[PDB]
């Protein structure tokens, strides 16, 4: 209840040791209130993180836009970043990476 | 200013085509003044995405736990969760799987 959802997991598949640093997005929770479970139907483990390890944040979905040209033969990496419609502020940039066809 | 700030974006790299959905995290960016750009010292270009595409999520940071056998041969896909500490509530699980040494 309360809809305790997660969206997703940033990887999906890591060493059996444990100890890999990873992140899940998911709706509202309560920091003081909430925990990871990691389980089998006879084995049961959790995420290792604090309070301060829980994030609001935005997310923004969007489709890439097409590179200038369509023809390289070799990697791409642009600068990708946020930018305000009104001020046309930018945010730090980002490096994404184009690949040929 | 006001600080725009990408933490991430889920893929560092795709075709030159475009046109593929991705997702990217940062801190508070108002839906109706907010904007994705791609560039080079010479080209831009914008990720095609509407207000309904930036969502207020809560992101964990955490390390997985060891699983319970150390000496797995094959994958082992368990199950995550998001548990509530005080009723014990589950949200619907996500699969991780855990690979051998």
């Amino acid at each position: 209840t309360s809809e305790l959802r997660i969206c997703r997991i940033d990887k999906e598949s890591g060493p059996c040791t444990g100890g890999e640093e990873l992140y899940l997005l998911c709706d509202k929770v309560q920091k003081e209130d909430i925990s990871v479970r990691f389980s089998t139907a006879s084995w049961e483990g959790r995420g290792d993180f604090s309070q301060a390890d829980v994030h609001r944040q935005i997310a923004i979905v969007f489709k890439t836009p097409p590179y200038e040209d369509l023809e390289i033969s070799e990697p791409v990496t642009v600068n990708v970043q946020l930018q305000r419609l009104t001020d046309g502020e930018c945010s730090e940039p980002l490096p994404f990476t184009y690949l040929p066809r």
